[PDB]
């Protein structure tokens, strides 16, 4: 249970919920065919469009609730340690990131932090150690203009049952300057890109000793592979 609620651009804090379409509650989305998969549950919307340069170091901040820890010494801030899973970031080109409908967009993945089998480290593990932040560079080649920036935590602690994987998503409204001429060869739909039966969604991550180490096996994140310039 956590909410993507803040963006940083090359270390510059943009402010809580500034430029975000984020849910009001930290409850997970579990139906991969729901419209809630696009930007999380409908909650707060911002009029701000975050100005970014292609290649910038983007930070995405998860916290247990809106504003940080739910209470002093909250053990589930930024997110419960049991919630092992990947973190993924997608882009969708839109004309107007402040007014565009989240429905029917053409998404492509730009980054993911999934699972390292030799270190037994999940993307969520890195999120926790970075105090809720996940860091990734916008591709140098993406074209100028407005995008929705979709960041997604997929918690797999009870994903061994159908439809029980937990998704925590929000969208950031951005405008890219100094970009290139990249257009994705292929795009995916949200909802639609994920299926409940995907090997990275319907999965038992627990090993011999009951640890969430995926039995040291490689993990296949759902959706397309990250694009390359
Ligand atoms: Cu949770």
């Amino acid at each position: 249970h956590a909410i993507f609620q803040k963006v940083s651009v090359n270390g510059a804090d943009q402010g809580s919920l500034t430029g975000l379409r984020a849910p009001n509650n930290n409850n997970p989305v579990q139906n991969v065919n729901s419209q809630d998969m696009i930007c999380g549950q409908s909650g707060s919307t911002s009029n701000t469009i975050i100005e970014v340069k292609a290649g910038d170091r983007i930070g995405a901040w998860y916290q247990h609730v809106i504003g940080g820890a739910q209470f002093p010494n909250d053990p589930d801030n930024p997110i419960a340690k049991s919630h092992k899973g990947p973190v993924m970031a997608y882009l969708a080109k839109v004309d107007n990131a402040a007014t565009a409908s989240k429905t029917g967009l053409k998404w492509f993945k730009i980054w993911e932090d999934t699972f390292n089998p030799s270190t037994k480290t999940w993307g969520v593990d890195n999120l926790i150690n970075n105090n809720g932040w996940v860091y990734f560079n916008l591709p140098q080649c993406i074209a100028d203009g407005n995008y929705l920036l979709r960041v997604e935590v997929l918690a797999l602690h009870s994903a061994y049952s159908q439809g029980q994987a937990q998704f925590f998503q929000s969208c950031a409204q951005i405008n890219v300057s100094g970009g290139g001429s990249f257009t994705p060869a292929s795009t995916v739909s949200f909802p639609g890109a994920y299926s409940a039966s995907d090997p990275g969604i319907l999965i038992n991550i627990y090993g011999a000793t009951g640890q969430p180490d995926n039995n040291g096996q490689p993990y296949t994140a759902p959706g397309p592979a990250p694009i390359s310039c």
